[PDB]
């Protein structure tokens, strides 16, 4: 669909302080699929927005105390109902992959776009999430054709550190909706 100076035109915008420059002004070429839920296993909170913008209340839940120290973000969140929230312009570097490697290249934040699916490793994602992830990805392919050839899970670039998006992420279903 429509892109506007790094922003998905139809996304809900929640501009986060948590981004910086892609080194060398490099165009991203890798999509990294993640999952997230705050508190763990629970859906619907304002907590993901707060985490990715650096404003989470550490006392709001026991789990938040441990992650309040994190400086993280992602380009987009796709919620259970398909709502697309964007935090970081696609041309900028969001902080979503951490220590990672892809085809021999480290620091994957540099050249990837990170999209978060609200959910868990073992629960099915919703039809709305597959459709929306596809719409976002198709829009991305249009600007950054290399992404067609480079779609991966966080678990694939950070094995034995990360498990997201887990076995529950149906790559076949996702692929069927991409590049049409
Ligand atoms: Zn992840």
């Amino acid at each position: 669909m429509l892109l506007d100076e790094g922003w998905l035109a139809e996304a809900r915008r929640v501009p986060s302080p948590h981004y910086d420059c892609r080194p060398d002004d490099e165009n991203p070429s890798l999509l990294v699929v993640h999952n997230i839920s705050l508190p763990p296993g629970e859906f619907g909170g304002p907590w993901i927005d707060a985490l990715f913008t650096g404003t989470i209340d550490p006392n709001a839940h026991p789990y938040f105390a441990g992650i309040a120290h994190l400086r993280v973000s992602a380009h987009c969140l796709i919620r259970r109902d398909g709502e697309i929230v964007q935090y970081v312009p696609f041309d900028k570097r969001a902080w979503h992959a951490g220590v990672s490697s892809y085809q021999g290249r480290e620091r994957c934040n540099d050249f990837s776009i990170g999209i978060e699916l609200e959910g868990t490793d073992t629960l099915a994602y919703t039809d709305a999430q597959y459709q929306q992830l596809a719409a976002v990805t198709n829009a991305l392919i249009t600007r950054y054709p290399a992404i067609a050839n480079n779609m991966t899970g966080h678990c694939n670039i950070a094995p034995e550190r990360k498990t997201d998006p887990g076995p529950s992420f149906d790559w076949a279903r996702f692929r069927a909706l991409v590049t049409p």
